[PDB]
Parts: structure tokens; sequence; C-alpha cells
């Protein structure tokens, strides 16, 4: 009755889509967490949802570290949980993507992380690990593998400025970004350059999606 | 010998009204809170008690989220100890009232929760579930329902001032409250508009009540 | 092997004094005391010595709750950790004195608790519980009984005057104190008034005391 | 499956160098550690590694305590966990050093601890307890046995300076050191006086080692 992850719970035999219990290894209090029964057999753990724009995303590095929104709605889980949940075993990411057409892509990594072998995850800025994309949306994060998380208030990028506060979100920035899905809901096209919910390799520079999903599980 | 609640103390044969060490699901370190056994058949998690007004009730975010007074008086079990019992199980309430003439009346509540759904509850602010109202009391609590927690240091109403600063408690106020049992113990009748503990369909706006007692047992 | 106590590691068979792990019901991390395996049987864990003046006691607050020294010498478990131990059982209370010319006495309390029924008992102030005294070194704890803890940074005693600062240490003072034994090692006779580490039934108000042990078992 | 240390992974059947999770006595959520599964049979829990001046440690207080850098390469993994793997046995320490010619040698201490008998290790500055030296370096920490931790922040050196300001580390300062392995990374001979990774029994007090690492076992 102590599952690590969504996958967990689904072999346990819970089938359908909701928020369910999970103790991650090092994280044994556990928290709640939405889980995608449905997609590729089932088993996901969700940790980053856009639908409606609803929540504010222009947050700083506290609100990324402990998490903010409803696990029914659009939230981030929160660094800390990915990072719990990431450390535990090997890792797949999907990412769910929708334009305002009712298009749809996802991409697949075969491997994901964040602060992976860091001592102190969070001053180490939770550092991503990415690699073997697959999928429709093509690839958007293959080239921030290795950058440390940025905020409007902690800048681990490597740009001259700060790139949370340049493209209004909160990402693993380089020097900036080919997704910034934590980016503002600015609703399709929009004539700002590349600050909203952007997944440069389907939809360029210049169209905020309608809905984003990202969510992990064990290879 | 870890139960979750004041309904797995009475099922493992302790009967008596007292203190009891309880361990939420999400909160394994556990605490003491005080059990009614014997309100229909018993069971009970006691989280508010006001009966003679020793302790004051006019405090901030931090004392309303971990709690304050003593467990055999009055007293407030705290939000972040609300939102571990009240997201593990299905619980109802049971609010218990006495004015100054010996009377008393009662509302039960079929579905209560503290930020059921909230990544963070705290920056949430431990937001009210609650529905489906039966008693002798009347309902004063079904239009606070999807209302944030609000204190005096800590503004989430739906009024241009801050509800609890103005009503003098600590409550999820809309604009401002039908109900504030965490208001001030004026004692009976008072010329003061709506700042006593007052639940507005038993005994109006103008009348801070003797007792009452919220608590919570698994549906 | 997660004894509760001293008495627990004494009745899993460890009879040697030192410093044991204990897991208390609501601190499951558990930590280390020193364990009193000798005085009327054993199974003693203590939370305060003096004997030679080498750690500072006039400490404020953060030190009280989180304790200070070392468990093989002069040290404070802690009121955290005090109030961890005494709510999981019913305790008694042993205090062993010993003066400059090799005299000893004790007092033993049939009942002692921290903050037994607070719901946060660091914001309650740690009140003392403290009945039924038997000894030989007469009673200066009894008018304690209700007392919140007061340091010179915390004021929670009944005097106009805040009586840490007054008596050079940290206690459940009333107005102010009748035992002090947190008070400055100032080593036997003293012109100063009841500022030394003073126990007022034995040695009265100018006699700070060798040696003191406050320790605790369950009956 | 919840080890202590490297040595209990290494008897579970694991003989790979890498990271493993390790569940110290008084850590139960447990956390991330290197293991050197060969040096002398191995099961050596790593707590320090220098190899290519890669990471800062010229840090304050909180870093020491926290830990920093990465398990896979140079880092510190904090006071606190040294203390909760330090506490729940006997451990001894291996030191493994490397010159710029490729020249190697060791230190072995029979005995290794940090805040042993603390009641707060952190106010106490997680005091060092050292003896037994064997090895081919010669010893350059006996001297340290006793010292609190002090930072650059944070002195509780035997100094009128601050030795960790001096010396540009952080360590069990005296007056002030035989060894510096948390100095600066000089690489090698440099004219600056005992400021960078110094092990002086073995290369004086200006050569900057270009390799260490600091590993405990329960003896
Ligand atoms: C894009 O998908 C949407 C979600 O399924 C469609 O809206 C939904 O249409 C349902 C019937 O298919 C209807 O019961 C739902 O109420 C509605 N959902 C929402 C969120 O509005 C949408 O369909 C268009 O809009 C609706 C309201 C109807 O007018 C349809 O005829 C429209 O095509 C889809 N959009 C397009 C452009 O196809
Ligand atoms: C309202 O209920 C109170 C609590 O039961 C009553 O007071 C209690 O009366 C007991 C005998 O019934 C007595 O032993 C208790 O000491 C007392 N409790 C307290 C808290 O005072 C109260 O009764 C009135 O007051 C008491 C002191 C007597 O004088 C009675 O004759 C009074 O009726 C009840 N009040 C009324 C108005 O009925
Ligand atoms: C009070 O008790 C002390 C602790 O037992 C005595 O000192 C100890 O005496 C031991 C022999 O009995 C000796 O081996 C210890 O080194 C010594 N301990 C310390 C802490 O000094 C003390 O005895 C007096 O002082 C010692 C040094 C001798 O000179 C004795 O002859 C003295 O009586 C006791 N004091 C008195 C006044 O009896
Ligand atoms: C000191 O040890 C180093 C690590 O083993 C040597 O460098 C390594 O040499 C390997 C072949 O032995 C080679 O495959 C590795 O790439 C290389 N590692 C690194 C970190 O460079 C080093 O050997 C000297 O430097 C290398 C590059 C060659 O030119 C050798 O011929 C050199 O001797 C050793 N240094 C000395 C002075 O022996
Ligand atoms: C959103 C984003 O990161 N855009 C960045 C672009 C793109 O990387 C580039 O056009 C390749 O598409 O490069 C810069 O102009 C640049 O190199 O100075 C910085 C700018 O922040
Ligand atoms: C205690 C309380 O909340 N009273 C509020 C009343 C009642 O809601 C209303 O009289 C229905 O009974 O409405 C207001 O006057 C209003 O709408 O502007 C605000 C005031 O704060
Ligand atoms: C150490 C201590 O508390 N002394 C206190 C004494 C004794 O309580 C009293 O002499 C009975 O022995 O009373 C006071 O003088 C007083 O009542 O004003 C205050 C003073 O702080
Ligand atoms: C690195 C270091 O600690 N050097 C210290 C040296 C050596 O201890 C001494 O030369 C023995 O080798 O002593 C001092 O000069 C001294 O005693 O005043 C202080 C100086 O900080
Ligand atoms: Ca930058
Ligand atoms: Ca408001
Ligand atoms: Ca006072
Ligand atoms: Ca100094």
């Amino acid at each position: 009755s102590r599952p690590r992850d969504c996958l967990d719970v689904l072999l346990s035999g819970q089938q359908d889509d909701g928020v369910y219990s999970v103790f991650p290894t090092h994280y044994p209090a556990g928290f709640q967490v939405y889980c995608d029964m449905r997609t590729d057999g089932g088993g996901w753990t969700v940790f980053q949802r856009r639908e409606d724009g609803s929540v504010n995303f222009f947050r700083g590095w506290d609100a990324y570290r402990d998490g903010f929104g409803r696990l029914t709605g659009e939230h981030w889980l929160g660094l800390k949980r990915i990072h719990a949940l990431t450390t535990q075993a090997a890792y797949e990411l999907h990412v769910d993507l929708e334009d305002f057409e009712n298009g749809t892509a996802y991409a697949r990594y075969g491997s994901f992380g964040v602060g992976l072998f860091s001592v102190d995850p969070e001053e180490d800025g939770y550092p991503l690990t990415v690699a073997d994309y697959s999928g429709t949306a093509g690839d958007s994060l293959l080239k921030h593998s290795g950058m440390r998380f940025t905020t409007k208030d902690r800048d681990s990028d490597h740009s001259e400025n700060n790139c949370a506060a340049f493209y209004r979100g909160a990402w693993w920035y380089r020097n900036c970004h080919t997704s910034n899905l934590n980016g503002q809901y600015l609703r399709g096209a929009h004539a700002s350059y590349a600050d909203g919910v952007e997944w440069s390799s389907w939809t360029g520079w210049q169209y905020s999606l309608k809905f984003s999903e990202m969510k992990i599980r064990p290879v």
C-alpha cells in the first residue's frame, strides 16, 4: 500500500485516471499526484499541466521548488517532488501538446531526470537530464539537457540577462529556449517573441499552445 | 497501533472521549487530537472548540496553519493537520453549537475537505470543500464552499477589505460570511456587527455563541 | 530495535550507563540520549545535567527548544525532545543534586510533562505538569506547575520583568522561582540573589549547586 | 532494502562503484552517496572529493551543513549527513590523495566521527573525533581532533582571525591547520601560504593536491 509512482498504482489494479498517494524512496511522507492510466498502457505521473490559463505560472524559485495549482487542473508538482520521483528509478518523459485548432502532438524522451546526482538538488538548481527523442511534436528539449532551472528571481542560465524574466516563464533555460511550457497563456498566435506556452519544433516561437502535460514513467 | 483518525481509535476498542495519537497517510510522525466517541456512535476527530473565551482566536496565518490552544479546552488543530486528515479519506463534518440559554443545535455536512487537490495546500490557501447539509442549526457553511482561508495578515477573500480584520476572526471568507466560529468570544447578544462566534442560520449576525465544536469522521 | 526511551533500552538487556538511540511515538527519526541504568533500578532518560560550569546555560528560546551541550557532559536535551518523550506515556521525574561539600539529595515527582495537551507546544510555551513530591532535597518545583517556559528573549512568566533575565537562567518561571537549575554556575555560596543553580528547599536562594541531573522514566 | 551505509550496500551483493541510496538510523528519509567498493575490500561511503577544481569549495556554513557538488564528481556530502552516518556505528576514515606527478598516498584513521555526543550537532559546530593513524601520506588530521568546524561566515577556531577566511577553505581549524582538503584548487606548487588543497605531512604547506577523497566504513 506504498506505491512509489503511478505505475505502482496501475500495477496494483487501479485503472482509472485520477489523484493517488505515492511514496518515493527519499520522500517517505509521500504526496498526491495525478496519474494518467491511458497513454501507451498507462502508469504516468503528471508533474505539469496547462489547459485554460486559470493559474499564474510566472512564479518565483520557492513556488517552482514546492509546487502550485491543483492536481485536477493546471499545476506544477514542484522540483523537490520531481527530484524525489526521478532519482528512485530510470524514468522516461511523455509531453502531450494541443493547439487551438484541436491539433495534438507528443514528444517521448527515453531518459529524464532532475538533479539526479546533486548532493543538494536545490542549491545545484535541479539540473535537467533528458535524452532519446521520438514522437510527432519534434524535439524542443534536448538542447536544454544539462541546464539548471531558472526563475525570474534565480538566474542559472547561459544568457547575460534572466531568460525567465525575458520569456515570462520558468525552465532549464540555456540562451534561452526551444521550449517554454511554463510561459504565459497567450492563447495561440502572438506578436510577442517566444514568451507563451512554446514548443518551437511543432508550432514555432510565436504560438502559445492550448494544452501541455508533462508526465513520467519508469522504463 | 497506527490509527489514521479517531474512528480507527474507536474501532480498535477505545470507547472513552479524550486525547489520542493518530497517524495520517502523509503525516506519518502523527500528532495528538481530541476524539468524540459519543456523537452519532462516536469516532469524531475534533479540530475546533470554543467554550469560555480563555484562548485568543484573533491569530495570524502561521497560528492557523500550525494550530494553537489545548486539546482538552479551546483550540484550533491547524490547517496543515486538517489537510492531512481530510485528504486521506472522504470525511463528513459535524458542528455542535450552544447558546447562553443552554440551547443546543448541530449542522452535519456529508462531505468536508481542506485543500483536497492543492499541490501546496498552504500556498493555495487551504480551500474549503463542503456539501450535503442536514441538522437543527440550519446551513451557514455551504456559501463558503470553494473559498480560501483568510487571516488578518493574509487576504484571499472576495471583499475589497480583509474579512478576517473586519469580523475579527479567521475563516474561508467570501464577502464576507454566514458563519464566523473563530470570531471574538463576545458572550451572547452584541451591538457590533457579525464579529463574534456567529452561526447566522441559528442565532443571526449579533449573537456570539457559548460553545462550538467542529469535528470530522470518514463516511 | 526502536526503544521509545531509556526504560525500553534497559528492558531490552542494555544495563550500562551511556548514550543510546530512542524513537518517541511522534519523533520517529529518533535521537541520542544519556540513560541512567542505576538509579532506583535504572531506565531514566536524562534531559538536563550541570557538573562543572563548562557549558553556557544563559541561552535563548531556540537553544532551549533544540537543545545544547553534550550528552556525556553538561547539556539540555531540548524542550521539543522533552515534549516528544513525556507525551507518549505517563512519566515520573527524578532530580539528583550535589553541593560542594559532596552532600547529595534528590527530589522524585510521581508525574511530569511538558506541553502535554498543547496543539503547538512551542507556541504554547512548553507548559510544565508536575505533581506528587517525595525525597530528601525537599520540593522546589510544585509551585512551578502550570507555568510556561521563559527565556531571556521570550517572557511568558507572571512577573512584570523577565524572570530569566533577572535570575540569569531559563525555567517555568512564576514570580519568579523556588528552583533555578539552568541558572549561572556560580560555585557554592554567592552574594547575588537566587541567580545560580538554586534548589531553594535544600540549599536556599544564595547557593549554586555543583551537580544537577533531571531525568524521566515511565511509571 | 534499507542499507545504513555503503558497507550494507556491498554485503547485500552490490560490488560496483557508484551512487546508492542509504538510510542512517536518525535520517530515515535517507539520501544518495558515492560508494567505493574497491579500496581494502570495499564498502566505503565517500563524503568529500576533489579532482579538477570544477566546484567552488569556498562556501559558507549552510553549504557545508547541507552539502554541494555532485556525487559523480567534486562534492561535500554535508555535515548533517556525515553526523547521521558516523553516530549510528563506530567508523574508520580513509583519505586518498594524488599529486600532479601521478604520485598517490593515503591516511587511515581507526576512529572518525562528527558531533558524536552533540545534543544539537549544528549549534555545537560538528566537532571532529579522529584517532589511530596509519598509511603512506603521514598524519595531518590528529592535531584537528576536538575542533569545531569553521567556515568564512562562522568562526569556532582557536585563532584570533578566521582560519577559513585566511586559508580559503572550511575545516576543523585549530590555529590553523596541518590539512586543508576543502582549500582552493591552486593546481600544484603555489607562492600563497597553505591556502590550497594541503596535506602538510605529505606535500607540505605550498602544494595544492590534484585529487582527494575522504570516505568512511564501520570497523
Ligand atoms: C475542439 O474540441 C472541443 C472539445 O471536444 C470541441 O468542443 C466541444 O464540442 C462538444 C461536441 O463535440 C460539446 O459537447 C462540448 O460542449 C464542447 N466542449 C467545449 C470545451 O466547448 C470543439 O467543438 C467546437 O465547439 C463546440 C462548442 C461546437 O460548437 C462544435 O460544433 C465546434 O466544432 C472542437 N473544435 C473544432 C473547431 O472542431
Ligand atoms: C445550564 O447548564 C449548566 C451546566 O450544566 C448549569 O450549571 C450547572 O448546574 C449544575 C447542576 O445542574 C451544577 O452542579 C454545576 O455546578 C453548574 N455548572 C456550571 C458551569 O455552573 C446551568 O444551571 C444554572 O446555574 C447553576 C449554577 C445553578 O444555579 C442552576 O440552578 C442554574 O439553572 C444551566 N442554566 C440554566 C439557566 O438552566
Ligand atoms: C568529594 O568527592 C570527590 C570525588 O570523588 C573527591 O575527589 C576525588 O578523590 C579521589 C579519592 O577519593 C581521587 O582519586 C580523585 O582524583 C578525586 N576526584 C576529583 C574530581 O578531584 C573529594 O576528595 C578530596 O579531594 C581529593 C583530590 C583528595 O585530596 C581527597 O583527600 C579530598 O578529600 C571529596 N571531597 C571531600 C572534601 O571529601
Ligand atoms: C598520469 O595519469 C594520467 C591518467 O591515467 C595519464 O593520462 C592518461 O593517459 C592515458 C594512457 O595512459 C590516456 O588514454 C588518457 O587519455 C590520459 N588521461 C588524461 C586525463 O589525460 C598521464 O599520462 C600523460 O598524459 C597522457 C595524455 C599521455 O600523453 C601520456 O603519455 C602522458 O604520460 C599520466 N602522467 C604522466 C606524467 O605519466
Ligand atoms: C527564444 C530564444 O531563446 N531565442 C534566442 C535566439 C534563438 O536561440 C535563435 O534564433 C535560434 O533559433 O538566439 C538569440 O537571438 C541569440 O543567439 O542571441 C537569443 C534569443 O534569446
Ligand atoms: C457578515 C457579512 O458577511 N455581511 C455582509 C453582508 C451580508 O452578506 C448580507 O447582508 C446578506 O445577509 O453583505 C454586505 O453588506 C454586502 O453585500 O455588501 C457585506 C457584509 O460584509
Ligand atoms: C527568586 C524569587 O523568585 N524571589 C521572589 C521573592 C520570593 O518569591 C519570596 O521571597 C518568597 O520566598 O518574592 C518577590 O520578592 C515578590 O514577591 O515580590 C519577587 C522575587 O522575585
Ligand atoms: C597553516 C597554519 O596553520 N599555519 C600556522 C603556523 C603553523 O602552525 C606552524 O608554522 C607550525 O607548522 O603557526 C602560526 O604561524 C602561529 O603559530 O602563529 C599560525 C599559522 O596560521
Ligand atoms: Ca543569466
Ligand atoms: Ca479582501
Ligand atoms: Ca514577565
Ligand atoms: Ca577565530
